[PDB]
């Protein structure tokens, strides 16, 4: 492939907000880069520090044996697949598809590369685009075990924190999505919280200073009611599911009072009812688990 | 040399307040409205008091830890109007609305009383912490003599102002903010069960998320500051995109998704609004 400072070639299909930045990250390790994208204005600035465009999602294929898909979804790759040649021979080459996307477009998505003698590692980036090459950032693996350990290095320059989760290539997806459903209905509940306490005269750089308070409280709340749900010990001398509500029917009847929106604090009130419903008021907050499965 | 220190109420949360100060050499008078909750404080070394008014007259810092302020309030109202509270400090730290601390803070001065509303940021086994907080609002010369003995159930407290009403809407919006995100952890962890990964699994990777959260409210607090919505990072439209795939794998599972639900209603907001190709951050522009 060849190097430069003796790193071999690494190829980038799709150069928005965040495949730019993997590009420029190995750019800057001293790799070999070669880019693909739709639209080639995107691939201007990578060009002028030296990465390489082809004109072809194929020839960004035939350039490395390490490629990195980072498309707006998983399905789009598909229609990329679907647009080359059936024999183009993917031998010694390592596809890891970074872009979201379901199940079954990773089912889809391994049986092609397959098809071309390549090998798949699907993969979810936990993280945004400024922290990228970061030693604590992590990205999620799942699939070939050989290709992944190959390229581990390799894939190491931009995220320093990178988690294995094993040989399916189907098993990164529905962790990937279950800590996203946690990570963005977390972020929306800071942002209702954020606004009442706006409403209240609270400036969003003083809500900012108190919200490791509740961080510091979720990290242990987590750990406690994870080993309570692996234990099914749900005694309620901490807090019961009652004491929760009628706390939580205090704080939306603050929301309401100050015209803040409330959906997350609904959602919540919600599972908790689903608890009481099911003859857990008694019981620790963790029995929700329970209640929701 | 310890002083004498009251707790009104023994549930889950007072019984180890009174546990707390008990262990830290405080003489410790406990009140409860059923008597069986008081035996373990008893059994430590406090005294019981038979009435709420004998609890409020045996000590100079009474703590209430009651279901919520309207009860207190209740308890309260049938004082006799003689009670004298000369000299006493009341921290209120039941959950309840502005308009009881109101009512309650009135009813404290009329008996001569000092009134601190508080909010307790923790479960009772985090009670003694040195990272524990209590908020406090009220009183300042008042919270700020007590603060030694407060120190002992918190280690963390934050004095938020003199008006008693400016802990409580702090104190709900931070709980806004932990419930609406453990309901979000337990609807990530309902998905991950449904997929096979173990509750434990899910709680080794689920810190990934706790610090890019940690990270992301610091961005997101600095572009509400500034105004700069710059959609560089991520755009709302491809936040949406990509919580449109999450919320698929929630119904195929047909697990809950109420708070994935929240969130996309506050990103369609968003989108409404012309906010598509802005940072996730101007949601909060969408919202207020
Ligand atoms: N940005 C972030 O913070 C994060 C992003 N991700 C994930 O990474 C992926 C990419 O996100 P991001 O860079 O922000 O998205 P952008 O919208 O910035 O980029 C989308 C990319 O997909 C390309 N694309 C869209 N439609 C097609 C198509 N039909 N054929 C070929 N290429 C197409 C775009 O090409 P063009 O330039 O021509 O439009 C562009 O390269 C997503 O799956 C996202 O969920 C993961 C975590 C964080
Ligand atoms: N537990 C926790 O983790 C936390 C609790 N809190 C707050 O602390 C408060 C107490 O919670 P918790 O200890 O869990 O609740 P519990 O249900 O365990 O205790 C409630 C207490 O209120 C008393 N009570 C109820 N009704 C009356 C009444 N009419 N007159 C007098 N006393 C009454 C109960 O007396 P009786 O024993 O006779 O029923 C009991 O002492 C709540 O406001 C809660 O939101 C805040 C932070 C965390």
């Amino acid at each position: 492939s060849m190097s430069g400072s003796n790193k071999p070639s690494v190829s980038v299909l799709g150069l928005g907000a965040m495949g730019s930045v993997l590009a420029r990250t190995l750019l800057q390790a001293g790799y070999g880069v070669t880019v693909w994208n739709r639209s080639p204005e995107r691939a201007t600035a990578l060009v002028q520090e030296g990465a390489s465009l082809a004109r072809e999602a194929s020839e960004a294929i035939n350039a490395s044996n390490l490629i990195i898909i980072c498309m707006i979804d998983k399905a789009v790759f598909q229609d990329v697949l679907s647009s080359l040649d059936p024999l183009l021979n993917m031998s010694g080459k390592t596809i890891v598809n970074m872009s979201t996307g379901t199940v079954d477009d990773v089912e889809r998505i391994a049986k092609r590369v397959d098809q071309h003698n390549g090998l798949y590692v699907d993969a979810g980036i936990m993280c945004y685009p400024k922290d990228i090459g970061g030693q604590h950032t992590t990205i999620l693996y799942s699939g070939n075990s050989d290709a992944y350990h190959a390229h581990e290095s390799t894939l190491k320059v931009l995220a320093g924190n990178p988690k294995f989760l094993g040989a399916d290539p189907t098993a990164c997806t529905p962790t990937y999505l279950a800590l996203y459903a946690f990570y963005f209905g977390a972020f929306a509940a800071w942002l209702e919280g954020a606004v009442l306490a706006s409403c209240a005269g609270v400036s969003v750089q003083d809500f900012k200073a108190l919200s490791p308070i509740m961080s510091d409280m979720l990290v242990d709340g987590i750990k406690t009611a994870a080993d309570r749900i692996a234990a099914s010990d749900y005694s309620g001398e901490q807090a019961s599911v009652d004491v929760h509500v009628a706390g939580q029917e205090v704080v939306l009847d603050a929301l309401q009072r100050a015209n803040a929106p409330h959906a997350s604090t609904d959602a919540y009130l919600s599972y908790c009812r689903m608890a009481q419903t099911a003859g857990m008021g008694e019981l620790d907050i963790a029995s929700l688990f329970k209640a929701m499965h």
